[PDB]
């Protein structure tokens, strides 16, 4: 009887490991099944099929998942085998916890401003110069071109300005990250969500913004400048977009944008009775040169096997979200991420719609963080 493998990823890996399933399979005779889920419920998702026993054998997303799913047992440690010398320790470490890996990383990735060369020939080089173009675009375009896009109320897509300012998750500290000192709610993320709040008082972005309206606008033509990531690149050129990659603009003089960094991989669900087969797979046939760069081809981003991101490394994208990433914070790993995310999420949500001061919504956040994590 033949096995199967199933793999959950994002609408942005389904086509490439679609044909390396179908290329697996005549070479083995093993079954693999791609199965597209949307990013932000994969990881949901997992914690409740996995236990069930209804969990994919593998899933592809984040690295800051990597705690939470191997403290509760949910995640397969993955091994020693030969490519690994092969991948950046940076990128392994990511997805590494209590002393053993558990994902095979395949590209690390950071947001950035991309631009549309017809509206915007020269990216701006601070966010005065940003907010002056996008009025111009504003006025101009008569409201069919928006000047600037981004997730308005999405921590992830702020955090370049809460960081840039000082603000932080958790307390990088000498002996590790300090998950009872939280710098959300500390002067410089109120002064980086204060940002935020100028944008949106100056009519540059809209309380409504959110991933999908900006990433649909950006593909259609109808956006000159927003702050995504290179998952987002590929559906931009095949739309016909000229598009360039720049670091998002300076916050103030002497201050620069600081996004999260993310590293993106394959962890195996430890409850699969296919999970020696499914580590076979990845360090076997994903983890090689030819399969990250077809991998690559297929979903652009910044690889982590260092002998591919040569072959990418003078690519003016990889050059642009290089750039981004270098002043970039890796987002944290350990379990107590997952109390972070809906709480920013909230507080960003009620600044953008006028419902709370940015020192309110910021405070309270920290306190249901804390709340959360304490337990
Ligand atoms: O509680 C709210 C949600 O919190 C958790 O979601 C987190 C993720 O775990 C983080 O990784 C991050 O997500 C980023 C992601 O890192 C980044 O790559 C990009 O995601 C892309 C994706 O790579 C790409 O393949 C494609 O699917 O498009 C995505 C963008 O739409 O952007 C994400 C941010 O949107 O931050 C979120 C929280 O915002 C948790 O996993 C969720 O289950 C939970 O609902």
């Amino acid at each position: 009887m033949q096995p199967k493998l199933t793999i959950w990823c994002s609408e942005k890996q389904v086509d490439i490991l679609q044909k390396l399933g179908e290329e697996f399979k005549a070479k083995y005779g093993v079954e693999v099944e791609v199965q597209y889920v949307n990013f932000q419920d994969i990881k949901s998702k997992f914690l409740t099929a996995a236990p069930e026993g209804q969990g994919a054998d593998i899933i592809v997303g984040a690295h800051d998942w990597v705690g939470e799913l191997a403290v509760n047992g949910l995640i397969e440690p993955i091994p020693n085998f030969s490519d690994l010398k092969n991948f950046y320790e940076t990128a392994l470490n990511a997805f590494s916890y209590g002393g053993k890996l558990y994902g095979i990383p395949y590209a690390m990735e950071a947001i950035a401003l991309i631009y549309n060369k017809d509206y915007v020939p020269e990216p701006p080089k601070t966010m005065d110069e940003l907010i002056e173009i996008a009025k111009q675009i504003d006025e101009e375009f008569g409201g069919e071109v928006r000047g600037f896009i981004t997730s308005a109320a999405e921590f992830y897509y702020i955090a370049p300005f809460i960081f840039g300012y000082g603000g932080y998750v958790f307390k990088q500290t000498e002996k590790g990250l300090d998950v009872n000192d939280i710098g959300l709610a500390n002067e410089g993320a109120i002064k980086g969500v204060k940002l935020l709040k100028r944008l949106v008082d100056e009519g540059i972005l809209d309380p409504s913004d959110n991933y999908q309206i900006m990433d649909s606008m950006f593909r259609e033509g109808q956006a000159a400048m927003i702050i995504n990531g290179p998952w987002a690149i590929k559906a931009y050129k095949d739309a016909g977009i000229d598009y360039g990659v720049a670091p998002i603009p300076d916050l103030e003089p002497g201050v620069p944008a600081r996004p999260f960094v993310g590293v993106q991989g394959f962890m195996v669900n430890a409850k699969s009775p296919n999970k020696l087969l499914a580590i076979e797979f990845l360090t076997s046939f994903i983890a090689k040169k030819e399969t990250m760069y077809r991998i690559y081809l297929g979903d652009p981003r910044l690889p982590s096997r260092k002998d591919v991101l040569e072959l990418v490394k003078d690519n003016p994208d990889v050059v642009g979200f290089t750039l981004s990433a270098a002043n970039g914070i890796p987002m944290p790993n350990v379990p107590q991420m997952a109390a972070v995310w809906a709480a920013m999420n909230d507080a960003l949500n009620l600044v953008v719609n006028g419902k709370a001061t940015v020192e309110e919504a910021l405070k309270n956040a920290v306190e249901r963080i804390k709340a959360q994590i304490q337990s």
